[PDB]
DNA sequence: CCAAAAAACATAAAATAACATGAGTTACTTTATGTTTTTC
DNA sequence: GAAAAACATAAAGTAACTCATGTTATTTTATGTTTTTTGG
């Protein structure tokens, strides 16, 4: 299933991509971890996500254990891919103490 | 659910942002706080909610302890953030020894 | 539980390597370099091909890693058990055929 | 019914915790370079 | 003997992961203003 964020890319969890439609012709390769947080915060949109559901999704119950730094980490990495700005956020945003919360569009395929 | 406060404000509690009808192209970005605080006054408008009913909804309830203190700065905050004056209040009131009270129109939207 | 050369105690699940003379470090094996002495001390003195050696380490779906991995994997296992290159103690090469495990192989 | 005192709230610092980034590590794959074995 | 092929080792490349250090949000403190209360 495929999903288009903010009438700008579009991402695909499958083949973990992003094309934005200002490029189009260039495709953003995304690792598994930020793929799959982004997938969870699409699933879930203009919804807090806490740092314990990205935690368990993206890392425990795929069999990995890791610190939760590793997940701070990733979110600077597809801000860095979204090209996001920390503030001011127009697709990736953080609520301290609560966790992460996807506010651009979400739209399925 | 988004809201319109004294006809000038455009609240939207889930993204956390308000837009001022006369700086249309500008996003104000409001605290967790002060976003649920101006959140509960909106959700029963000109009605007065204690300080501790603000304090259980905007920090008991979501896990955090704090001191009293924490809801008078918020609210010195959102004030600041809707550019309220203390004394001659706009939109946020306080009721000495009782709380604080939405005293602007409040529709949705 | 397998103990090679009358030496080490290889403990596939946890991919370690106990040397008997100081047993104070736990080796601590790679996957591939692990998988490899798997099959190895599963069927032991037998010479198992590349391909088949390359099939039970790597698995991964989608992504198949070259030949050369083989090899590297091969040099990392014989250095982490002091294994010299000629003469071999634990695993021995046999050109165009594959690798064969010649140490000593008790189970439990 | 008032003036003064005590209490309640407001604002700006200041402290502190949470999060963001820059920089190093680690494990895995592959190449670059060096050695051996096979094949004619 | 010399080339071709096969195997060995060290060094480079990459994303995950981690650690050190920078940024900012949240909480609390110190000081200032207003409101409530109270004593005479």
């Amino acid at each position: 299933m495929k999903f288009i964020l903010a009438e700008k890319f579009t991402f695909d969890p499958l083949s973990n991509t992003l094309i934005d439609k200002e490029d189009s012709e260039e495709i953003i390769r995304l690792g598994s971890n930020e793929s799959r947080i982004l997938w969870l915060l699409a699933q879930r949109p203009n919804e807090v996500i806490s740092r314990n559901d990205l935690h368990d999704f993206v890392w425990r119950e795929q069999g990995f254990e890791v610190d939760d730094s590793s997940l701070t980490q990733a979110i600077s990495t597809l801000r860095k891919m979204l090209k996001d700005s920390t503030k001011s956020p127009q697709y990736v945003k953080t609520v301290p103490k609560r966790g992460y919360q996807l506010i651009a569009r979400v739209e399925t395929v």
